[PDB]
């Protein structure tokens, strides 16, 4: 899974950077949050597919809501990394 | 296709306004990240809760105890996320202002 | 109209917490651990950002625990028979819960170390 590669890289970079414990916790948690939301989104998708492969308005609605959740989580991670790194290198 | 709903617009706008306020506050970087992520988590959780509700409704209109339980548990998640946001903002802005 | 939704959702929420509490010792013990951590964090001599990280990390455990149990309830609602996708939904949801918990433990270990070590 190439999401776990993305994670280890983030952990390494956060480890590699010379920041204090708080910053490192925020950098890493924001990435872990994306992982948690992706997994929950995938669980919901699995349930939707369990019900039927045929299209339905509410199946689409479920999947789109789940995907927006993942998107908000990724945006939060980008913002977190941008803010902490700008401040670290200020 | 869901952004055109009174409930999501109201929740979305509150979160958006909080992110905007946080972007303008004179706080340090760690504080700013915490103010922003705590409200974004409210939105994430609310979206996952609506996702689950949609799957429940997909199954049908016949009531089942577990259908009610799924929706209740999703709402409780949102509630905890909201409390966490209030606690985060209160602790950080008491400290600062 | 925006006030009736709050009262309504609040009621669903309480029923969610109540059902989870009544139905499983493990949930009750988790809730005890969470409440303990929040109380402890609230009384520790640490800066405000550390205090928020200690509290929000255990709250996230509770948030993911509840979303996952919501997913379990839907799966069980559909049927009790074995189905690959049913198993997969629960596997993914449980993985998410475990990540939240491990992150909480590590967050607490790091911050309590840095503050004491
Ligand atoms: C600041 C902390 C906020 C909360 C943090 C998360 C805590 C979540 C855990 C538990 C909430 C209470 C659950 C209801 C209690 C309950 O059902 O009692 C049994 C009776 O119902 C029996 O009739
Ligand atoms: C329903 C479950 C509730 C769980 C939480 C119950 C609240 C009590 C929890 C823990 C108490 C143990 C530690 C006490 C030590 C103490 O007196 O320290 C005071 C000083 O540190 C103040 O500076
Ligand atoms: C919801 C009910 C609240 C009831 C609250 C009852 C009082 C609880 C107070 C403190 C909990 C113990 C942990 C903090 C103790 C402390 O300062 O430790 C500093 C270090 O030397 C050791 O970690
Ligand atoms: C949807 C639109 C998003 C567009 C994004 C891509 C474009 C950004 C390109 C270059 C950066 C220019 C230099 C700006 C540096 C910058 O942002 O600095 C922060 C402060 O310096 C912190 O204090
Ligand atoms: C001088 C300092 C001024 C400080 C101004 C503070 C304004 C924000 C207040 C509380 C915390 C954020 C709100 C947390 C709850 C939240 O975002 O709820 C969304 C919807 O209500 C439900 O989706
Ligand atoms: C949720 C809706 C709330 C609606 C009412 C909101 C009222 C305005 C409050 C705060 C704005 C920020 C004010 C402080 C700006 C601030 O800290 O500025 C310092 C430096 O000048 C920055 O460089
Ligand atoms: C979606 C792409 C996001 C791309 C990034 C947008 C982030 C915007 C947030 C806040 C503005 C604050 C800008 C300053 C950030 C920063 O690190 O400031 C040092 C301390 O915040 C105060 O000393
Ligand atoms: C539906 C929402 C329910 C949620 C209810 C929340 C009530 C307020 C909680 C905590 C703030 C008290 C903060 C006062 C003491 C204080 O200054 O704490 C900050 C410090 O800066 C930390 O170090
Ligand atoms: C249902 C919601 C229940 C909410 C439960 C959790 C509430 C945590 C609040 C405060 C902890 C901090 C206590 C005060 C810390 C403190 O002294 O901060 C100021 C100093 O002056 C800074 O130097």
């Amino acid at each position: 899974r190439q999401e776990g590669v993305a994670v280890l890289l983030c952990v390494v970079i956060a480890a590699w950077l010379d920041v204090d414990a708080v910053t490192r916790v925020l950098l890493i948690s924001s990435v872990m949050l994306v992982m948690i939301v992706e997994l929950l989104n995938s669980a919901i998708e699995a349930v939707v597919d369990r019900i039927g492969s045929e299209y339905h308005e509410l199946s689409g609605r479920a999947k789109d809501l789940g995907s927006a959740a993942v998107l908000i989580a990724i945006i939060d991670a980008v913002i977190t990394w941008a803010i902490l790194l700008w401040s670290h290198f200020g």
